[PDB]
């Protein structure tokens, strides 16, 4: 029993990492078969990133400026190219220890785990999610551009993230590893704004049920609502609308504690609207949106990887 | 910029972890050089947990009746000791990953990073702290036994946890590497009850700092207290003594920063004694305190292992 916030084991990954130096400008890639994918504005220097062109100023380097290290091992560049908002450079080596691997593009409300890295050295592993507004709430410093995100199933790695950019409100933005920006934002200094960061309401409710399973049972009522009751409250409150695509999703976990989706969302109606009063749920006071319906069945089953 | 509850990369840890299986009792080994330790438990059944004599029971068992396994492939046991309530198992093979390591026994309100594994197979990473009753709050489900809680410093592991029981109240104990109980638990299925959890009063005042660092600021207040003054007001709450010692491990903070140990100390005395006021602190509405000191300038500076 318990319920931790958990990332996964991270070695697949960090077998993976490399630094790359362009320039004066260092980062982080990553190094999958032949080839190394990193920002593209690895060629850019602090006075390019605000206004840069990136196909003007990717005319002037050659396979010889881009600087690859693994561990402390130089790699021979012999190929570069861009694509969308990411640099593909092909090396004369494969990485034995690629692991089984494939690209995916999430949605928001999904999480992952991110690796955080600086010189190409793993620094540290944390779980967070896509907000529906396409940013990440991370922990990134200065250097930590081309860590990645990942999910791992069995024995294959999902990546699904690479770092790009910190808004001036200090959230965090990037790209799929096609290079394919999350959300409006382009890798540029210049001013964007987030838009709504709401609660991702599938993930809170089971979290809820995590809680239940758990023995926190504290919040659960005598009522019970409908979906088109339900989101007008959670509306109200930022909350994302919940489909029955979601209740399909918590079914498991419906059959599993015997609590019907409606009667539990009837219960985080009621939380919205009292409050918890100074109580807590798994240890925390506030309602909990990073954790899929996924995680939690992962969680509560124990689920293992190799 | 931000701030994340992160765990050391596991890699290094992913290596040495093993299946012990003794009868019909399976659970997780550390395989470190040629021994392979895991909780003597192994050795009992799920009636034997109820008055086991570890020393009359593990007379009935020889090398071979230690089945060892490192991903499919099985170790040959050529000795076995017990050491408090740990088994060494000896092999004839050393575990080619076998990183740098020592042995740590740590003191509460420490924190470290914990591999969750069934059968050998890692599952997931996340941190925790020792809470000052000498217990951990974690997620450990059957199965997870031998598993093992890490700090890694850059090449360096640590180790300074095995898990052993899970209490009747939810909450977990386990030991050191040499097999001694952090706290007075035993390995017995029986009722043993934990003290007072306080809450670890340097890591919150780590963990205020960090908010102030990364631009939660509204907290600060015009106040000063002495040490004695908090103090009185921190037993009051269940919050644990601060000393000088603790003063000390903050002057980093302290200087960087620019305010006073002391003056954050009566920020965080307001907060006791007025709530958050539905206010959030790093995205927390509850004071945290599984961030040590050296844990925040870790973070807020970069470090790297490898
Ligand atoms: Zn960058
Ligand atoms: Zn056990």
């Amino acid at each position: 029993s318990g319920f931790r916030k958990m990332a996964f084991p991270s070695g697949k990954v960090e077998g993976c990492m490399v630094q790359v130096t362009c320039g004066t400008t260092t980062l982080n890639g990553l190094w999958l078969d032949d080839v190394v994918y990193c920002p593209r504005h690895v060629i850019c220097t602090s006075e390019d990133m605000l206004n840069p062109n990136y196909e003007d100023l990717l005319i002037r380097k050659s396979n010889h400026n881009f600087l690859v290290q693994a561990g402390n091992v130089q790699l021979r560049v012999i190929g570069h190219s861009m694509q969308n908002c990411v640099l593909k450079l092909k090396v004369d080596t494969a990485n034995p220890k690629t692991p089984k691997y494939k690209f995916v593009r999430i949605q928001p409300g999904q999480t992952f785990s991110v690796l955080a890295c600086y010189n190409g050295s793993p620094s540290g592993v944390y779980q967070c999610a896509m907000r529906p507004n396409f940013t990440i709430k991370g922990s990134f410093l200065n250097g930590s551009c081309g860590s990645v995100g990942f999910n791992i199933d069995y024995d294959c790695v999902s990546f699904c993230y690479m770092h790009h950019m910190e808004l001036p409100t200090g959230v965090h933005a990037g790209t799929d590893l096609e290079g394919n920006f999350y959300g409006p934002f382009v890798d540029r200094q210049t001013a964007q704004a987030a838009g709504t960061d709401t609660t991702i309401t599938v993930n809170v409710l089971a979290w809820l049920y995590a809680a239940v399973i758990n023995g926190d049972r504290w919040f659960l009522n005598r009522f019970t609502t409908t979906l088109n009751d339900f989101n007008l409250v959670a509306m109200k409150y930022n909350y994302e609308p919940l489909t029955q695509d979601h209740v399909d999703i918590l079914g498991p976990l419906s059959a599993q504690t015997g609590i019907a989706v409606l009667d539990m969302c009837a219960s985080l109606k009621e939380l919205l609207q009292n409050g918890m009063n100074g109580r807590t749920i798994l240890g925390s006071a506030l309602l909990e949106d990073e954790f899929t319906p996924f995680d939690v069945v992962r969680q509560c089953s124990g689920v293992t990887f190799q």
